[PDB]
């Protein structure tokens, strides 16, 4: 599912994002926004042979198994195909785990480097 931008504002609201750990919702969606371009079904392969999964890209070496990546921990206790489907569920429940891990969205390339320090409540403009 490749979701509007509104419509996966309200579903991280819902979900209980929006101020999770201190990070405000339009980081949510910015995080979103580059990292997956709203797309549940983004993969994409790593140098170290592990994967990132879903909407917020979540890497299967810490955080979920694909069967296929050395090292891997499956700290969210969850197969990386629940990570790209229509419901974002998993991918919330695993994110607020690893937003709270030590390091903050820094966990998240795509937010660091596009996101981190911008006016990020222009992600949530227009939406109700």
């Amino acid at each position: 599912k490749v979701f509007g931008r509104c419509e996966l504002a309200a579903a991280m609201k819902r979900h209980g994002l929006d101020n999770y750990r201190g990070y405000s919702l339009g980081n949510w969606v910015c995080a979103a926004k580059f990292e997956s371009n709203f797309n549940t079904q983004a993969t994409n392969r790593n140098t170290d042979g592990s994967t990132d999964y879903g909407i917020l890209q979540i890497n299967s070496r810490w955080w979920c198994n694909d069967g296929r990546t050395p090292g891997s921990r499956n700290l969210c206790n969850i197969p990386c195909s629940a990570l790209l489907s229509s419901d974002i569920t998993a991918s919330v429940n695993c994110a607020k785990k690893i937003v709270s891990d030590g390091n903050g969205m820094n966990a998240w390339v795509a937010w660091r480097n596009r996101c981190k320090g911008t006016d990020v409540q222009a992600w949530i403009r227009g939406c109700r």
